[PDB]
RNA sequence: ACAU
DNA sequence: CGATGT
């Protein structure tokens, strides 16, 4: 339907998949970037997806401000709400660093309220979102 | 078949 | 072409 430019935009972005894993978070309406993660040496896609929306749900939540979030991703959107992130990447001694952060963003879904609404950027008629790393 |  | 996911 109608954009709601009043909202934060997150996406992934990597270099491979599974790769390194890096993602943001920008204002829909400016494109300021409000926060970007330190490249993660391994993950997936649907992980970094994931960890976006929640680090956007505790950004948001610590200034006290009810935009929602949009995101691309079907997948990251159904493991925030089920709380639970059922990605089959290995774990093991490499992926150690990305299956502590996804284990503590679960964690965080568990301790803590949002009101937030998670939607669905719909690439199909808007393009891609703004938070896009632009290397597709 | 659809979302990345 | 490879990959992650519902
Ligand atoms: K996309
Ligand atoms: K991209
Ligand atoms: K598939
Ligand atoms: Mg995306
Ligand atoms: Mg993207």
């Amino acid at each position: 339907e109608e954009i709601i430019w009043e909202s934060l935009s997150v996406d992934v972005g990597s270099q491979g998949n599974p790769g390194i894993v890096e993602y943001k978070g920008v204002d829909t309406k400016t494109g300021e970037v409000l926060f970007e993660r330190e490249p993660i040496p391994i993950g997936t896609n649907n992980m970094g997806e994931f960890l976006a929306i929640v680090h956007g749900l505790r950004y948001l939540k610590e200034r006290n401000s009810r935009k929602p979030i949009y995101s691309d991703s079907q997948t990251a959107i159904k493991w925030v709400k089920d709380k639970k992130a059922k990605s089959t990447l290995v774990r093991n001694e490499e992926t150690a660093l990305i299956w502590k952060l996804v284990d503590e963003a679960e964690e965080w879904l568990n301790t803590h309220t949002y009101e937030t609404p998670i939607l669905k950027w719909q690439t199909d008629k808007w393009g891609e979102i703004k938070a896009d790393y632009g290397r597709k």
